[PDB]
């Protein structure tokens, strides 16, 4: 199965967290990375007093079940999603979301795939389009179609 994972980090300087996360994704059992999008810089959807997000997309070939993959992404968030500050550990700044899991539709207590809001988010769609321009969603919607319809602005690279 090709799973598409969105990476987001809103650390002030996120490159080292993002790289640590990418390495960890490549260590997930029964899986391997196929391709990684560019890193993109995207404003937060609120006050400008917050750090930019770094957003990227990863194609991961996996034989894991969707919930097993989620266990691993959540583990990675726990293990390398927080950065040590001067006095204490900081809060979670790394987000690993499963955008698509092959052509599967998943609606459980733990999982909603396709990701419930990705079609509203240029910061999810654009990196995905870079690595999968011909992508078709389970219901037959095309990624190209969603971007064409909504006209979301292209993202600046990090
Ligand atoms: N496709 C998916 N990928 C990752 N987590 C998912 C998911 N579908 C549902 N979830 C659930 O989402 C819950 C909350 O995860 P969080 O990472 O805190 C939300 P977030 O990513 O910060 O916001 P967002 O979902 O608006 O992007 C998890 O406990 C997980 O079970
Ligand atoms: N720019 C941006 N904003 C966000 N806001 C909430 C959750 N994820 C994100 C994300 O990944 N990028
Ligand atoms: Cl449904
Ligand atoms: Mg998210
Ligand atoms: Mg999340």
């Amino acid at each position: 199965t090709v799973a598409y994972i969105a990476i987001g980090s809103n650390l002030a300087s996120p490159l080292e967290q993002v790289n640590a996360a990418l390495k960890a994704l490549g260590d997930i059992p029964e899986s391997h990375i196929l391709t990684v999008s560019s890193f993109y810089r995207t404003p937060p959807l609120g006050p400008q007093d917050a750090p930019d997000y770094l957003n990227a997309a990863v194609a991961l070939e996996t034989s894991l079940a969707p919930e097993e993959l989620l266990n691993h992404t959540q583990r990675i968030e726990l293990q390398q999603g927080r950065v040590r500050k001067a006095e204490r550990w900081g809060p979670r700044t790394l987000d690993l979301d499963i955008m698509l899991f092959g052509n599967e539709v998943i609606n459980t207590e733990r999982l909603t795939v396709p990701h419930y809001d990705m079609k509203n988010r240029g910061f999810m769609l654009w990196p995905l389009f870079e690595i999968a321009p011909e992508l078709v969603f389970p219901d037959g919607e095309m990624l190209r179609q969603i971007l064409h319809t909504r006209a979301f602005d292209k993202l600046n690279k990090w």
